[PDB]
């Protein structure tokens, strides 16, 4: 017998989409403030089996740098997943058009990001839409994964599936999802942190997709370095860069090689 705090007031809009959207929220009494991403269930095809999933995964989900779930109502047929609020923004808002941010801060952003992708791989979850509308900054500036719409589970009893689903975000999305039946969900993860690397740290996305039939990343392949964006990034990070943008993605760098990286590890 205790009534004043769980009545949430719709405080202003964060993010839309078509899906619902996100409402910055405070508690009508405790002044407890969280996300809410609103989400109308309409009809049963896509959302049945979509939102659904989402909230499955976030239960299983703990770790200082992934967003954290509050539980969710489902009264009607609307669908309010309360989630973590993180009042620093999206990183997206962090990167200076065509200049990214400084180095220092950048690595700092990236080691946060991978201890949460290495949170999830170990607990057999895969994000498969890394990016930075998806990374958020908290109250501290420290960054936290968000947004397990597209997530899933891929290992588990000690057994690791295949996936071969084509899902995500273009720029960000590895080669394997575009000529691959299938294949392992982990190395697709990391192909979209090094996008997310190259952003932070120059500024602008690399190609518009990784095909043979786009220049961008034909030039990539071809070690053009000297083109932008990568002649706007230093040598030590680039050369990580050159581990992480592998085509063949059981050639590609692992995370635990990741952090025996130079860059990685410099003091910076
Ligand atoms: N799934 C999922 C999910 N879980 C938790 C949150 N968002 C999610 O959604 C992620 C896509 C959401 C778009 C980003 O949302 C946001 C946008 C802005 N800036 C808005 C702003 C404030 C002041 N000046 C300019 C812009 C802020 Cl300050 C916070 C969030 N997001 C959150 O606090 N939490």
């Amino acid at each position: 017998a205790v009534p004043f705090v769980e009545d949430w007031d719709l405080v202003q809009t964060l993010g839309e989409g078509a899906y619902g959207e996100v409402q910055l929220a405070v508690n009508r009494v405790t002044e407890e403030a969280v996300a809410v991403k609103i989400v109308d269930m309409k009809r049963a095809v896509d959302c049945p089996e979509n939102i659904k999933k989402e909230i499955c995964i976030n239960k299983m989900l703990n770790h200082e740098n992934v967003v954290k779930f509050y539980g969710h109502r489902r009264e009607g047929n609307i669908q309010y997943l309360f989630l973590e609020y993180c009042s620093g923004g999206e990183l997206f808002d962090r990167i200076e058009p065509d200049i990214g941010m400084p180095e220092p801060d950048a690595q700092r952003f990236f080691h946060q990001l991978m201890a949460g992708v290495v949170y999830l791989h170990g607990i057999g979850i895969t994000h498969r839409d890394i990016k930075p509308e998806n990374l958020l900054l908290d109250e501290r500036d420290n960054l936290k994964i968000s947004d397990f719409g597209l997530a899933t589970v891929f290992r588990y009893n000690n057994r690791e599936r295949l996936l071969n689903k084509m899902c995500g975000t273009l720029p960000y999305v590895a080669p394997e999802l575009l000529k691959r039946r299938e294949f392992h969900a982990e190395p697709v993860d990391v192909w979209s942190c090094g996008i997310v690397l190259t952003a932070m740290l120059a500024g602008e996305l690399p190609w518009d997709q990784p095909s043979d039939s786009c220049q961008e990343y034909s030039d990539w392949k071809e070690k053009k370095t000297y083109l932008n964006p990568w002649k706007k990034i230093d040598s030590a990070p680039l050369a990580l860069l050159h581990k992480i943008l592998v085509e063949n993605p059981s050639a590609r760098i692992t995370i635990p090689d990741i952090k025996k990286d130079r860059w990685y590890n410099k003091p910076l």
